[PDB]
């Protein structure tokens, strides 16, 4: 599906990345993240955050965490009031070490949908109102090639 009109593009960002999202994540908006993990990576994470506070720890509406140990998985969760919720684990994962990915996170009314390299990966229902997200965090052993946004 369509990745047209990507704006505010950043190439080769330094990791850890913590950036202000340039507009509100309304239903229909998307975030596109391209990258790969190196051969010594076990995991990395993308977080859609309310702010960038370290203490107290900023709330994370959507934590998306591929883990590469043996057959692999993706863990999704939410952090509210400095506490992690109950994780949702997806075992059918497209991620592999040294294999590049295009992650598309699309905000829908009731959930996020995530696709990788043009194929559906998972769904994650909203636990925090998406209007409260203003910060993108990327952490861990990951080489990010680019970040872009679609708001139009």
């Amino acid at each position: 599906l369509s990745l047209n009109n990507l704006q505010n593009i950043i190439y080769n960002p330094v990791i850890p990345f913590v950036g202000t999202i340039p507009d509100q994540l309304d239903p229909g908006t998307l975030i596109v993240i391209r990258g790969h993990v190196p051969s010594d990576a076990d995991r990395f994470q993308v977080d859609l955050q309310n702010g960038s506070s370290v203490k107290p720890r900023a709330d994370v509406a959507f934590h998306f965490n591929p883990r590469f140990k043996r057959a692999g998985c993706i863990v999704c969760n939410t952090l509210i009031n400095e506490k992690w919720g109950r994780e949702e684990i997806t075992y059918d994962t497209p991620f592999k070490r040294e294999k590049s990915f295009e992650i598309v996170i699309m905000v829908l009314k009731d959930k996020f949908q995530v696709a990788v390299n043009g194929k559906h990966t998972l769904l994650y229902g909203h636990r925090i109102g998406p209007e409260k997200i203003d910060t993108l965090g990327i952490y861990g052993k990951v080489n990010i090639h680019s970040i872009g946004f679609s708001f139009s």
